[PDB]
DNA sequence: GTCGG
DNA sequence: GCTGATGCGA
DNA sequence: CCGACGTCGCATCAGC
């Protein structure tokens, strides 16, 4: 909260660059600045004090000066009051509608929720589901329900095969008081690098009516919707993602999947330096051959990082 | 947009 | 009908 | 000054 004004404004600029300008790297830049500034222990008194930090350059420094002087930002008010831009930004809030479809809808007059309803015919399945649950998906999931979902998912998985192991990862694993969704890392002895496991887990979860809709399904990833059962006399629908990972790659998998997204980018970068390439599966030398992983701490050892706990990788 | 080369 | 590239998201 | 900037899985539809 300490520097929320700045970071909120950077995050908003980041989103504009992604959704409207379709400039992914500028998106990345603002998010980096925002991340660095959120890790800064002091209260930012000037743009130049900000500019000392890596990721914060000339332009952002100016935008910080204006923000601390005016309380607002000229560039954003423009964006906010601009019909197209404000419209594109709103539409991308629908799961399945990104910068390109949003802009295409808008160019053809489809610019509000109603318009999407008026035009269901023009939405793919995933978009239709994002529409259907637009409200629910924007809600947070308080840890107490996360644990309630955790319990139901491990249980149903056991029921399929006692040798499954499911680790809920994502912000839950970082110990967050609320998460955006449920991310589930799944492994099984039958399946390794050398070696329908996912379909069976999904099918079972569909049968007890936990999973209610499918966004995408493959041999290793399921993206769908779920919902805790309530008193017979309704919980909001939630996004759940299940990843099937080869057992001997669990620790890389769970590193990736625990995040944060920025942690992962800061790690893969700060390992790209040291001659490693970290993906959700392996860690290779600069390239290359998959080194022995045996713990998460194992990955950190390699790239020379003081092992950070999950609750500390939220950047 | 930022920064190392 | 098929499929790469484009899109969207983890 | 310029251009590189993490790394993946699944679905969709143009252009044939
Ligand atoms: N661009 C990305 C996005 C995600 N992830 C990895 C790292 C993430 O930990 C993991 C899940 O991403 P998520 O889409 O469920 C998330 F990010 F929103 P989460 O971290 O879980 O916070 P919450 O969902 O509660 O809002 O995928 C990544 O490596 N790169
Ligand atoms: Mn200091
Ligand atoms: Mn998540
Ligand atoms: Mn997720
Ligand atoms: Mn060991
Ligand atoms: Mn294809
Ligand atoms: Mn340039
Ligand atoms: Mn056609
Ligand atoms: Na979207
Ligand atoms: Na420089």
């Amino acid at each position: 909260t300490l520097n929320g004004g700045i970071t909120d404004m950077l995050t908003e600029l980041a989103n504009f660059e992604k959704n409207v300008s379709q400039a992914i790297h500028k998106y990345n830049a603002y998010r980096k600045a925002a991340s660095v500034i959120a890790k800064y222990p002091h209260k930012i008194k000037s743009g130049a004090e900000a500019k000392k930090l890596p990721g914060v350059g000339t332009k952002i420094a100016e935008k910080i000066d204006e923000f601390l002087a005016t309380g607002k930002l000229r560039k954003l008010e423009k964006i906010r009051q601009d019909d197209t831009s404000s419209s594109i930004n709103f539409l991308t809030r629908v799961s399945g509608i990104g910068p390109s479809a949003a802009r295409k809808f808008v160019d053809e007059g489809i610019k509000t929720l109603e318009d999407l309803r008026k035009n269901e015919d023009k939405l793919n399945h995933h978009q239709r589901i994002g529409l259907k649950y637009f409200g629910d998906f924007e809600k947070r999931i308080p840890r107490e329900e996360m644990l309630q979902m955790q319990d139901i998912v491990l249980n149903e998985v056991k029921k399929v095969d006692s040798e499954y192991i499911a680790t809920v990862c994502g912000s839950f694993r970082r110990g967050a008081e609320s998460s955006g969704d449920m991310d589930v890392l799944l492994t099984h002895p039958s399946f390794t690098s050398e070696s329908k496991l996912l379909h069976q887990v999904v099918e079972q979860l569909q049968k007890v009516h936990f999973i209610t809709d499918t966004l995408s399904k493959g041999e290793t990833k399921f993206m769908g919707v779920c919902q805790l059962p309530s008193k017979n006399d309704e919980y909001p629908h939630r996004r759940i993602d299940i990843r099937l990972i080869p057992k001997d790659q669990y620790y890389c998998g769970v590193l990736y999947f625990t995040g944060s997204d920025i942690f992962n980018k800061n790690m893969k970068a700060h390992a790209l330096e040291k001659g490693f390439t970290i993906n959700e599966y392996t860690i290779r030398p600069l390239a290359g051959e998959p080194l022995p992983v045996d713990s998460e701490k194992d990955i950190f050892d390699y790239i020379q990082w003081k092992y950070r706990e999950p609750k500390d990788r939220s950047e």
